[PDB]
């Protein structure tokens, strides 16, 4: 038997093998995706004494380095939408004699969910199958979550590990840095960029005056820029998983098998409240069927949706519209939080033309340089910031006073038709985050009678925010519009608007982990209530209702099951 | 050193390097994109082989495999548009000035005589004379990791002298040109794994086949429908259809280490231009080296004994352009070293709709009058009892229609009935998929030398090779017939089903059929082509290309096999005299 | 209304079309409008009561 | 310089009371449609840059 069985091929699962391998155990990994994107290192290009890595980041392509705007058609590609509803609209215009749906005989539609209220759903929730999972797209920000001066404060980003403060905070101290020596977060990797610079120094010029200040800093990121500086690497899951392919030794403690699908894990009985272990995980082949894998341990990393479906399908041991129950782990799917967009663009002022060529700050000299040759190369183009100029990556870090994660920056992910007409230099793009309270009858729930497209139990949402989270939202959104007109005006196409509840694909809660243990669904080491064996990982143990992007604090709770399992089980 | 260089991964560059490194000649090829694509095979000799699992030791990955095989597209097909777009880098955009009037007044814009520059936009281009949905793919395996997998041959007509054929002379006479046919385009579908059959037994696909001919059989003008030949197979689990792509072509070099050996692949490394002995017209010459470029974070000559250039039709004849300089601002690079190179240059005009079949259909489909497809109601039997509630009896998952009609010079032009993964519009969110059905049919285009790709000398692309500009204009005849096919299609569709709101029967763009050809034409007349018929470009002994750019007659159907024909045909006199 | 000549890629190629050298004569356009320095949703009613018989009425 | 401003009052005082219907986001629109173009017969008491006087008389 392997020491360790791991249900996903994300960061997060990539994490727990990273470390178990690390400590000697032997670990099996199943992904139901496929190995679709590659790099290669050599063991300790593709040809002859190189290892290929599987989980590589797909924007580190060089054909998306070039033409970035290209990128969205990656991201729509990986990304299969939960939880769709069902409608029966009229098509006026069809032919007269081809076939229709009626009042009485709506069509049945293959993958819709029957049992979806549109009204409460979050319908742009969707996940990635692959090996990585979504970090082969992610844009890779990594801010810490905010803690309050006040252990007590009535609302905090960061969970507690402890009730005691000062370890609590010491203890996340040194798994922030670990979690970003993992996935190798940096705030320096713009900082040779003119439109960065420009953005982040006007912005705090500009907020210094106003009679509230707000501080402007770079956006963490999981990249490196490359001796070529036109290009960046942007990490992923190939970062993680790396040694495990590239050393002998790790490598043959470590088995990938991709195209497998983790069904459900079966377990000792089906008591509540009493004692219990996993007996084995069923798996299932998908290409051209069943085996039982049989370890001391088992972790479910396979992010916020699946995970809580692998668990409420194992319910079932090996009224149309019924949910599984799932009363050995009562609290799987409650409390589930998702973070409300706004996102607007803006281009430029031309007035920031002028500061382009005559910077006020001082150490300057390389944007100067940089400006002056391309003023130079092309007297006639009217924008002086040099081509391939990179983009700005600017946040404004949460506070209780202003408590929602700004982004100020160029994501590939766009939502509409590019420009055609505007030159993309000058535009800017604001995504402000909010968060929702955990509340009880947020739910994620699955379907008894209907299955995704994989045969897995269907994910349907309930979810209604609270009204103090609307009243952020406004907070927000009126945030956005007065900062980005401080710089620019809004680009036709992309005023200020909230976004599709999901879109931000942060939904945490679904398997919350902490030390409330009635109302979680493991503990501050993501050990599954009541089970000897079995740990958890990904969002879903976040616990708090959080506005900033997670998959580093979801790292920090995967080095911390790592160091149970290893505790328990070396 | 290496007996031949080859720029290009695609599956006509992947033929030609299977085929000399199956005859022991040692290759070396070049590809400007990186290996993004991959399936993974055992490893011939190696101690894990019999036991081991996908991506793990020992078995090894073997790029350029069809992007659409990963069962999260085969389960959810209608995402792969996302794929083929992703893909595709539009060749000749225009440079455009409009004004947009809802700019905030404060912000940056463009004005009547400061107009945005644009990086690769071709200030060159007049709209009005571009295939302006032309495109390429880099990457290994080149289109073919996302292609529809359509493996037509092309139509020769009885005789030998008619005006118009599809299928290019190989040989004055009309015996050997027929036997030379027969055996190319055989090993053609050994090599790229044609099949008709993978369809066979798909509700969806019988009912349109099995209707249209019942239709057609009965008027005045016969038209015979047939499977459409593809380049794929189906698994044993029927649900799913492995698609056929470069990694098929390149497989032993990666599996076989006798033969992975003789074969290097180098990635992100752009072939600029070849170097030529000397740079005088109209005389005997030869490749000296090429010149590459690692594009990774530099510049080396590579040598062997003889060059292929299979980069696509647009990308080979760009190699050669720029290879005509040795080592007023619209200017393009003369090629007197080549004078027809671009010239007589092709592209398929193209007709599109979607349908909604008839209600009536789906009475036979519960009650098929024709004899012995037990299959059929068995399939339609199980559905109706797990799904009574269903207005479609269709089953979920049955395959879409794959379905043709071979071109004849009574209707010269390309017929696809069938589902394609390349979407136009939205997705249609209120229908049923399982009734659509998609129409293409594409047409040609008469050879003329003054339709043209040219390059630029002051513009680049996005890779410093030099800026495509097409000047296509299509002929009387090919209007006449283009509204011909509109008319035949628009008749067709309504047999068994009614137009689908958003895909009513339209032209798409010039060249979204991507079959551009004739850019480096092959064939017999010296004087009006760049190679031979084996495709060995006139005055070097040494230099050989390859490609839809190689084909030199006007043609409807989908290029690919016979393209891999005359990959086959050059590979062999490459080996004849080197090898 | 400044004059344009834009080409359309979907025509069915049998048909009329502008050239970049032969654009259409749509009469009422105005060649002479620069549209970046043009007022181009300016218009007039013309009619007894002129624009008053759709304005909005604030006074 | 003052459009901006203005712009930015709209964002300010709409979002007291709702929120941005989908479509109807803010933004600027069409030079002219205002239909509220003035001056081109002014009158005034400067005759030299006038048309007319402060009767309306054209000078
Ligand atoms: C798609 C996306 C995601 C993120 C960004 C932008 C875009 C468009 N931006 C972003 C994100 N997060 C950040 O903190 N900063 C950024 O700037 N994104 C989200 C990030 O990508 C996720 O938070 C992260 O991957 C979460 O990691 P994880 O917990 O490992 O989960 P994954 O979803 O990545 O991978 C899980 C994995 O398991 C597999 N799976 C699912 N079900 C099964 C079963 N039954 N058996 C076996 N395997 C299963 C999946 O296929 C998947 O690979
Ligand atoms: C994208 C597309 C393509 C086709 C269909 C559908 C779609 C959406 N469907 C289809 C086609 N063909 C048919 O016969 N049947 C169908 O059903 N499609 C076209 C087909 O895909 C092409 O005909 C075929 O790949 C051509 O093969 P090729 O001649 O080998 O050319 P490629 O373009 O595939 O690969 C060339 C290759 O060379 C590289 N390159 C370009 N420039 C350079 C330089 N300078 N140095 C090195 N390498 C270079 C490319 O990047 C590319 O990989
Ligand atoms: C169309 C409209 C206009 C107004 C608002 C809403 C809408 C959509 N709302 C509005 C406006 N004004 C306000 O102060 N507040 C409101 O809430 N609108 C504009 C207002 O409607 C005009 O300012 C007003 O009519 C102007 O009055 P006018 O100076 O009398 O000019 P008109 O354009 O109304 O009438 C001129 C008139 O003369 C005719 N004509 C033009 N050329 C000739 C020649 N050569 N020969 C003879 N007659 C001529 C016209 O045809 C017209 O009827
Ligand atoms: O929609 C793109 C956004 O998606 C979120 O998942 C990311 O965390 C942001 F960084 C990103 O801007
Ligand atoms: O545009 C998609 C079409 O493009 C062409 O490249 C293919 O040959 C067709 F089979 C396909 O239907
Ligand atoms: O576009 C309608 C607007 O146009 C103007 O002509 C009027 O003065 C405004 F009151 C009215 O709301
Ligand atoms: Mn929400
Ligand atoms: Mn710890
Ligand atoms: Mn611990
Ligand atoms: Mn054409």
């Amino acid at each position: 038997p392997y020491d360790v069985f791991i249900a996903g091929s994300g960061p997060i699962g990539a994490t727990f093998a990273k470390l178990c391998v690390d400590a000697n155990l032997r670990v099996c990994m199943v992904e139901i995706g496929a190995a679709d994107s590659f790099t290669s290192k050599p063991m300790k290009q593709f040809g002859p004494g190189q290892v290929p890595i599987p989980g590589y980041h797909k924007k580190n392509e060089i054909e998306y380095q070039k033409d970035i705007d290209r990128f969205v058609n990656v991201i729509k590609g990986a990304l299969s939408t939960c939880s769709i509803p069902t409608s029966n609209n009229h098509i006026a215009t069809l032919d007269p004699s081809v076939v229709s749906n009626s009042l009485d005989k709506p069509f049945i539609s293959l993958g819709k969910n029957p049992a979806q209220n549109p009204f409460v759903n979050l319908g742009a929730e969707a996940v990635t199958r692959g090996v990585g999972g979504m970090s082969t797209h992610w844009t890779c920000a990594t801010p810490e979550f905010f803690a309050p001066a006040d252990f007590n404060a009535p609302h905090r980003e960061r969970p507690k590990l402890s009730t005691d403060a000062a370890e609590d905070a010491r203890i996340w101290k040194d798994l922030y840095a670990q979690a970003k020596e993992i996935i190798g977060t940096s705030t320096t990797e713009f900082d040779h960029s003119i439109r960065h610079n420009l953005v982040l120094r006007k912005y705090n010029d500009i907020f210094q005056k106003e009679n509230v200040i707000r501080e402007f800093s770079p956006l963490p990121l999981a990249c490196h820029r490359l001796t070529d500086p036109d290009y960046v690497e942007w990490h992923a899951t190939d970062r993680i998983l790396e040694e495990l392919f590239t050393d002998p030794v790790k490598r043959g403690r470590f088995t990938l098998l991709t195209n497998h699908r983790c069904t459900k894990l079966v377990f000792k009985h089906y008591r509540p409240g009493e004692e219990n272990e996993v007996d084995y995980a069923l798996v299932e082949d998908l290409l051209p069927s069943v085996k039982k894998i049989y370890a001391r341990s088992y972790v479910v990393a396979c992010g916020a949706v699946a995970t809580a479906q692998v668990l409420a399908n194992s319910h079932i041991p090996p009224e149309r519209d019924a949910t599984i129950p799932t009363p050995l782990m009562p609290m799987l799917g409650k409390y589930i939080t998702e973070q409300p967009m706004t996102f607007c663009q803006v281009v430029l002022d031309s007035s920031l033309m002028e500061v382009v060529r005559n910077p006020p700050w001082p150490g300057l000299d390389w944007w100067k340089e940089k400006v002056a040759r391309h003023v130079e190369a092309f007297p006639n183009d009217p924008i002086p910031i040099p081509f391939r100029d990179p983009e700005p990556q600017v946040t404004i870090k949460f506070t209780e006073e202003h408590p929602w994660h700004v982004q100020i920056h160029r994501d590939a992910f766009s939502y509409g038709a590019v420009a055609e007409n505007m030159d993309t230099r000058v535009i800017v793009d604001y995504r402000f985050f909010g968060y929702t309270e955990p509340q009880e009858a947020n739910e994620l729930v699955f379907q008894q009678h209907y299955r995704d497209a994989y045969d897995m139990p269907q994910p349907t949402f309930k979810f209604t925010m609270s009204q103090d989270d609307r009243a952020r939202a406004r907070r927000m959104m009126d945030d956005m519009c007065n900062i980005a007109l401080k710089i620019g005006g809004y680009l036709p196409g992309s005023e200020p608007q909230f976004m599709t509840p999901g879109l931000a694909l942060h939904l945490a809660g679904t398997t919350r982990c902490g030390l409330d243990t009635q109302k979680t669904v493991g503990n501050t080491h993501c050990k599954v209530h009541n089970f000897n064996n079995l740990y958890v990982g990904g969002n879903g143990v976040i616990e708090t209702g959080f506005a900033a992007n997670p998959t580093l604090t979801s790292i920090c709770y995967a080095i911390r099951a790592s160091n149970d399992i290893i505790a328990k089980f070396g």
